[PDB]
């Protein structure tokens, strides 16, 4: 189906990239389905979280703490669906691998397939940036693990031009 995201570059049938803020994204296509770069905790301080839930005012960790309460924790490269407030109708509280916290980059394929429940998402690349996995690696298993449309949001331009440049 034609959609509304505007400005990506095709890197193969179903995977998109775009130099943006995730969270101007969101606000602008509504999009069904926005990920966030969740942990276990659904604690949203930092990074896309961090971000994410400043947008919502507040009301994503709100939602979250309630979600916790009832159910516990995710599991690494688990996920979980929750209101996407003011940003999306849904939010895919997806959690990489935190290299930070010693865990196993292979689960950033489990992590990866959540995606494919969704026909189409707003997606950052999963474990980087503060998560300390390598960029380059979380597009290529995004690639080869995602097979519904995924619209990647890559804020850092320096970044963004270097996925697209090393691209295979």
């Amino acid at each position: 189906m034609v959609n509304s995201f505007s400005g990506y570059l095709k890197l193969t049938d179903n995977v998109y990239i775009k130099n943006a803020d995730i969270v101007e994204e969101a606000k602008k296509v509504k999009p069904t389905v926005v990920v966030n770069a969740a942990n276990v905790y659904l604690k949203h301080g930092g990074g896309v979280a961090g971000a994410l839930n400043k947008a919502t005012n507040n009301a994503m960790q709100v939602e979250s703490d309630d979600y916790i309460a009832t159910n516990g924790p995710l599991k690494v490269g688990g996920s979980c669906v929750l209101s996407g407030h003011n940003l999306a109708k849904h939010c895919l509280h997806v959690v990489g691998p935190n290299v930070n916290k010693g865990e196993d980059i292979q689960l950033l394929k489990s992590a990866y397939e959540n995606f494919n429940q969704h026909e189409v998402l707003l997606a950052p690349l999963l474990s980087a940036g503060i998560f300390g996995a390598d960029p380059i690696h979380s597009l290529r298993v995004c690639v080869d693990t995602v097979r519904t449309n995924v619209y990647l949001a890559v804020f850092d331009k320096n970044l963004y031009d270097k996925l697209v440049s090393s691209f295979l």
